[PDB]
């Protein structure tokens, strides 16, 4: 029993982290086979970051201008290219610690583990949800760029995020491993703001199933609701519409607990309309939306 | 910016996890050099766990009765001994992935990362504080025993916990790596309960400094307090006495922010007496006590 925000074991990703230095800018890179992937703004000076022309800055760099270090070993750069907002550095040595991997573009509402790194060295790991506004609530200081987000499925690492920047309110933005940003952000130091966020309904429902499994059942009412009436009520509380695809994804938790999804929707409807009356659910005084149905199943059945 | 509950990168510990099977009981072991450490109740059947005589059960086991598997390799057990509540299995192969390590007994109020494992396979990582009642708020299912807690200092892993059992309310108990339990618990399946817990004052203060660094400063009042008056007020809210050793440990955060510890104590005193008036601090509606001053410094200065 117990329910905690849990990250994937980071070992497979730790073995891929390297330091990339270009001139006087240093950040992290991800070394998979003979390629190192890193944010393209490693080629900028502080001044260039205000309004960079990456294509122009890159044409004046050669392979030798990129210094890649993996522990106490310098890797020789033998090729370079830019793909969207990431640079790919071909190196003369394939990473022997390369796990089985894939690059995936995650959807809003999904979670992943972040391995925060500085100077190519892993410092910590934590779980994030890709918010509906395409930001994550991370924790990153100067030099964290190139830190990656991932999921692990059996032996396979699905890399989904690479860190690039921090937005107002202390939220974070980045790209997939093909360098395409999540959200309408650009890698330039200019005024940018995230759009208004929304609560991930299907995740709040998943976390209510986690609470039931853990013995916190006070919020369970005796009613049911229709999907339409639930979505009409939940819209005013800035909750995402719950789709039939979301109801299907909640099926395993619903079957495990014997609580129909629409019955849990009636319990959530009452919690939204009446509040929690000073009570907690899994120790929280607020409804949590950063656990997916898979995250819950992972911990509440194995 | 940002502040998240963050675990240490688990790679160094993942390379030490093995599966230990004795008869029909399976749990996790920690393989360091040529020794595998695991909870002694691996030698029990379900029936033995109700009231076990470990010394008696162990005398009827030989080395061959312990099957240790590290990935796809079976390790041969060539010696065994029991030290308090842990069994030590000498194996014929030294773990080549053994990091630099030490065994430490952590103090109440301190935090560590837990690598939850099943069948010798790491599943997830999360941060815990050793509560003043010597329990942790973990997340463990059947088969999790032998999962370990640790801290990482530069290249050195300090192992401090090995998981043994779950107590009422879904809290967890275990031993140090010398097999001595934290708290007045025993490894027997009989009615046991944790003592009344207390709030770790120095950690709440550390987390208020984290909030200030992150720009959440609404709770800062214009007053100071004496240590005696702070401790008189905080006793009724079930907060641990704040000692001069705790005030000294908060020194780096106090110097970084320019807020004296006793001034933060006056702000905490007002929060305890008046509540948070529906407001949040670092997104939380409750005061958090599971971040040590070191955990805060780690994230709010690097
Ligand atoms: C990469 N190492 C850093 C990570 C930042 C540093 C503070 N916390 C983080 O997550 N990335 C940057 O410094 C990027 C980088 C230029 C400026 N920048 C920012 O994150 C800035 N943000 C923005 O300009 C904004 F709001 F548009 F997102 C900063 C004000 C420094 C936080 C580039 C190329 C975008
Ligand atoms: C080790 N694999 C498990 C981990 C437990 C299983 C459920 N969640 C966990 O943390 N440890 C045990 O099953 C230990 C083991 C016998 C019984 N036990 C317990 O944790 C039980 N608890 C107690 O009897 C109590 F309350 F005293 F702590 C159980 C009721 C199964 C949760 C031994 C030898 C203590």
């Amino acid at each position: 029993s117990g329910f905690r925000k849990m990250a994937f074991p980071s070992g497979k990703v730790e073995g891929c982290m390297v330091q990339v230095i270009c001139g006087t800018t240093t950040l992290n890179g991800l070394w998979l086979d003979d390629v190192v992937y890193c944010p393209r703004h490693v080629i900028c000076t502080s001044e260039d970051m205000l309004n960079p022309n990456y294509e122009d800055l890159l044409i004046r760099k050669s392979n030798h201008n990129f210094l890649v270090q993996a522990g106490n070993v310098q890797l020789r750069v033998i090729g370079h290219s830019m793909q969207n907002c990431v640079l790919k550095l071909k190196v003369d040595t394939a990473n022997p610690k390369t796990p089985k991997y894939k690059f995936v573009r995650i959807q809003p509402g999904q979670t992943f583990s972040v391995l925060a790194c500085y100077n190519g060295s892993p410092s910590g790991v934590y779980q994030c949800a890709m918010r509906p506004n395409f930001t994550i609530k991370g924790s990153f200081l100067n030099g964290a760029c190139g830190s990656v987000g991932f999921n692990i499925d059996y032996d396979c690492v699905s890399f989904c995020y690479m860190h690039h920047m921090e937005l107002p309110t202390g939220v974070h933005a980045g790209t997939d491993l093909e360098g395409n940003f999540y959200g309408p952000f650009v890698d330039r130091q200019t005024a940018q703001a995230a759009g208004t966020d929304t609560t991930i309904t299907v995740n709040v429902l998943a976390w209510l199933y986690a609470a039931v499994i853990n013995g916190d059942r006070w919020f369970l009412n005796r009613f049911t609701t229709t999907l339409n009436d639930f979505n009409l009520v939940a819209m005013k509380y800035n909750y995402e519409p719950l789709t039939q695809d979301h109801v299907d994804i909640l099926g395993p938790l619903s079957a495990q607990t014997g609580i129909a999804v629409l019955d849990m929707c009636a319990s959530l409807k009452e919690l939204l309309q009446n509040g929690m009356n000073g009570r907690t659910i899994l120790g929280s005084a607020l409804l949590e939306d950063e656990f997916t149905p898979f995250d819950v199943v992972r911990q509440c059945s194995g």
